[PDB]
């Protein structure tokens, strides 16, 4: 599966997720290719923050899927 | 950070925000908690109604602050 | 809602008010935009000098109505 | 050699190995002792997902070394 990843600044981040892929796992592959790390990174979908513990299955997200990715601290 | 809300009927209702949350923020977790729609909110800080685009930090808004929700329609 | 003031020497100000809005939230809107103390305001409708504590609805004021205001001291 | 493989349901396995071992003989040595093809092993060792043509040497692996084994498919 792919899914892609949207900043506030307008840039999009192409990475590559299993169904069964936690939300720990998400950011983990985007402290990787960006860096940023996970504990500084809020994902956002259908409008609700997602929790490190359940999956990208458990928020009912495909292939295709758009995440909303802010940055706190 | 957690602000208050106060009514004109006497209640109040805690909510925990960001000094960098926007008023259209405010309000929308303000339709989480009791389900107001938030074009029907209005809420009065130091004698300003706020805007939606603006900031908690723009209108000064610290930790413990208390705001005014008028509900109107 | 809209609603007029003129004075005693011949000048009309505009307000925008609500059906809802007290006396002396009327006198306020005066006061942000002429400076005038809302204590130095006298506002006369139909015959009546208006008491702060009633509405513009109280007192039958509608869209287009005209407020007399008298400054005293 | 030996190494050791545990399994997210917490069992482990013993294997005798060598430092010149593939990691595809590794796996095929895990499809003789638990019949799982290793097309369907995922090998994980100091936070990399091993690659069928280098070897244990290569990643580094020593005596005593515990890899983790995730299957998908």
């Amino acid at each position: 599966m792919q899914i892609f990843v949207k900043t506030l600044t307008g840039k999009t981040i192409t990475l590559e997720v299993e169904p069964s892929d936690t939300i720990e796992n998400v950011k983990a592959k985007i402290q990787d290719k960006e860096g940023i790390p996970p504990d500084q990174q809020r994902l956002i979908f259908a409008g609700k923050q997602l929790e490190d513990g359940r999956t990208l299955s458990d928020y009912n997200i495909q292939k295709e899927s758009t995440l909303h990715l802010v940055l706190r601290l």
